C-alpha cells in the first residue's frame, strides 16, 4: 500500500504533469500527498491549488481521496475542498487505476466544469447564464484566496 503509493509518488515528480506543482509527501505520512494544481481555465488560471489527496490503508482495493484545501470558487467543488470525481468514486474504482489518472481527471474536471451535475448548482447555473459575471466572481475568490501562481 505504502509500496505501491512511494512508487507512484516518485514516478510522478520525476516526470510531473505542467499542471501539478510541489508534489510531496506529508512530512510525516507517507499515504497523504499535497501538490498545487495549476489550472488553465480563466480565471483559475492566475492562482494555483493545493490539494491533499489521501490513500487509505486498504489502497489499492480502496480509493483514494482528493479534497482541495485551498479554497476555491467552482460548480464541481464545495466550500471545504470537496469534490466528486467519478473514477475515484466506489462505484467507478478500478485498483489499476494510477494516481496520475485521477489527477488528470481532476484537472480535466477543474477547467471543464460538469454543468450537467455539479456540486454548487447555483454556480452551475451562473456559468451557463452569466458567464462574465461568475468569471468575476472566480477571479475576486482565486485573489483573494488562491496560492500565488509559480
Amino acid at each position: 500500500a505504502s509500496m505501491r503509493v512511494v512508487k507512484e509518488l516518485e514516478d510522478l515528480q520525476k516526470k510531473p504533469p505542467p499542471y501539478l506543482r510541489n508534489l510531496s509527501s506529508d512530512d510525516a505520512n507517507v499515504l497523504v500527498w499535497h501538490a498545487l494544481l495549476l489550472p488553465d481555465q480563466p480565471p483559475y488560471h492566475l492562482k494555483a491549488f493545493n490539494l491533499r489527496i489521501s490513500f487509505p490503508p486498504e489502497y489499492p482495493f480502496k480509493p483514494p481521496m482528493i479534497k482541495f484545501t485551498t479554497k476555491i470558487y467552482h460548480p464541481n467543488v464545495d466550500e471545504n475542498g470537496q469534490i466528486c470525481l467519478p473514477i475515484i468514486s466506489s462505484e467507478n474504482w478500478k485498483p489499476c487505476t494510477k494516481t496520475c489518472q485521477v489527477l488528470e481527471a481532476l484537472n480535466v474536471l477543474v477547467n471543464r466544469p460538469n454543468i450537467r451535475e455539479p456540486l454548487r448548482m447555483d454556480l452551475a447555473d451562473l456559468l451557463t447564464q452569466n458567464p462574465e459575471l461568475f468569471r468575476k466572481n472566480a477571479e475576486e475568490f482565486t485573489l483573494r484566496f488562491g496560492v500565488d501562481r509559480p
